[PDB]
């Protein structure tokens, strides 16, 4: 009990996560507030998502790359819509030891000042291009906002892509390719939905042209939260770092270029998707161990339930299954139990003597606590076919939730009742950028309904959804009253 998860995830939410991310041993805190610890298991979760990444973006002839922490004054201020937005939360490094830098430099919030200060030297005609770069690093954005472990930290772990095309219509391309993948490695490796859309004028990327992105949504407190992120830059970073090339024509162009990212916070999405009351929950594809084999004893005899225990292990193994015989003396079999489901084990084995006894064994499923006997002839197949079952489980349990995370709405009387029921709302909009200030300081004002302290009652637009419903003839936007262009998605966000 006390070596469980004591807080439910419906009645304390914030206290569940906490509480999940320390006993599953993903999480340690630091003395620099935002600042966490990956431990083992929360670093095995990047190094999968990383495998997949590469081997996705090495088929658009991405090449990996490092470019420096560091960014100076002078580049770091060349396009003015992206040094307006960062320049707050940019942290500076002003000394060595105890004496002044001649010149303070920056640490990167995100590298396009950084890469793109060096582009003209690499891009000077037609042939030259396309070129794809993409980082794995980290980035610092020294926010005030209240910090949470994954999602909204000071310093984070992502990959940033960067690229840059003869014309517009290439770019935009693969701005929606790299958000596909972005798309799959939600959905395949941690079993959560996104929405893709389009950000508001108000909200995308400051210097980008437009700004395409993947939502979720956390159902239990009504919060969207971006995903990842893919900008067509179109020429404005080439403007001001002056990447022109010259064309098949012998005519100076600028480069179209595209950037995107994803990061670490896509585990903590993961963590409050699936995590349930006992702990963490893993997709298979993302745990170091797939099954764990706990012995249980009455009281070859203790010698028989090992030597059973570990044909077990040799018949995962041999077929390229990790898995853990917890063979530890000192614990009892609940014990065991709770420790790796704690852990987010996706399966657990039981041996005892009347399973030794029928040449069998129970296998019980993380995600909805099943239990079955199997003989241990059939053992590899069951696991095989039962961690695809949990992943998939887990990815359609989690879609219907996003699901019925949305209402429809035309009128703004529906919106504050939509969003204390933890909803998003799809609304008929003007997309004015004007009316996004408005939107935001009015449904905060009517939120005097929310019991999260550090997280704003405003509702902002989300992103306007690649899929969109007809637009009726005369429907009017929800808030101006104006003629309405798309429908967008609006929500409380983290
Ligand atoms: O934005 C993050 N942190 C900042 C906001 C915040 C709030 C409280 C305290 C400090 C900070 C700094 C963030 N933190 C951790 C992980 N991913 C993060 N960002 C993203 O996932 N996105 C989407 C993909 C492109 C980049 C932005
Ligand atoms: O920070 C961002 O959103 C963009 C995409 C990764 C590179 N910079």
């Amino acid at each position: 009990n006390i070596l469980g998860i004591t807080s439910k995830k419906i009645e304390n939410f914030s206290d569940w996560y906490t509480q999940v991310i320390v006993k599953s041993e993903l999480i340690e805190y630091y003395d620099i507030s935002g600042c966490y610890i990956l431990r083992p298991a929360a670093y095995y979760i990047w190094e999968c998502v990383q495998a997949f990444f590469n081997k996705e973006i090495k088929k658009l002839n991405v090449e990996n790359s490092y470019f420096p922490l560091f960014v100076t004054k002078n580049k770091l201020e060349k396009e003015k819509n992206h040094i307006e937005g960062f320049s707050p939360e940019v942290a500076w490094v002003t000394k060595y030891g105890d004496s002044n830098l001649p010149e303070e430099i920056a640490i990167r919030p995100t590298s396009e000042t950084i890469m793109y200060s060096v582009f003209p030297k690499w891009i000077r005609s037609y042939r030259d291009l396309p070129l794809k770069l993409n980082q794995w690093n980290t980035v610092v954005r020294w926010e005030f906002k209240q910090p949470t472990p994954f999602i909204r930290t000071r310093e984070f772990l992502w990959q940033e892509g960067h690229t840059a095309h003869k014309n517009e219509e290439e770019a935009v391309k693969l701005v929606f390719d790299i958000l596909d993948l972005y798309r799959r490695w939600y959905e395949e490796y941690l079993a959560v939905p996104i929405i893709k859309g389009i950000k508001s004028e108000g909200e995308k990327f400051g210097g980008a042209n437009f700004t395409s992105t993947a939502e979720a949504f956390i159902s239990e407190n009504g919060r969207a939260i971006q995903a990842a992120t893919s900008h067509y830059l179109g020429t404005n970073f080439a403007k001001m770092f002056k990447i022109e090339f010259e064309d098949e024509n012998e005519v100076k162009q600028y480069v179209h270029q595209t950037s995107w990212g994803c990061t670490t916070r896509s585990i903590g999405i993961m963590i409050m998707t699936h995590g349930d009351d006992k702990g963490l929950v893993l997709p298979p594809n993302v745990s170091k161990y797939k099954v764990v084999i706990v012995p249980i004893f009455y009281k070859t005899d203790e010698n028989a339930i090992h030597s059973y225990c570990k044909d077990i292990e040799k018949i995962l193994k041999n077929a390229q299954i990790n898995c853990v015989y917890d063979d530890r003396a000192s614990y009892s079999p609940g014990y065991k139990f709770n420790h790796w489901e704690l852990r987010g084990i996706p399966i657990r084995i039981e041996v005892g003597p009347k399973d030794l006894q029928n040449n069998s064994c129970v296998i019980v499923r993380r995600d909805n606590n099943e239990k079955c006997n199997v003989k241990k002839e059939s053992v590899l197949l069951e696991t095989q076919q039962m961690l695809v079952d949990i992943h998939k489980n887990l990815f359609l349990k989690a879609k219907k939730k996003l699901d019925d995370s949305i209402v429809q709405v035309t009128s703004f009387s529906e919106v504050m009742n939509a969003l204390n029921k933890k909803k998003m709302v799809l609304a008929p909009w003007c997309e004015d950028i004007a009316t996004e200030e408005e939107i935001k300081k009015e449904t905060q004002r009517l939120s005097l309904t929310n019991s999260e302290t550090t997280l704003s009652g405003a509702m902002k637009p989300l992103c306007i959804p690649l899929d969109q419903p007809p637009m009726p003839p005369n429907m009017k936007c929800f808030w101006s009253g104006k003629p309405a262009k798309r429908w967008c998605l609006f929500g409380r966000s983290y």
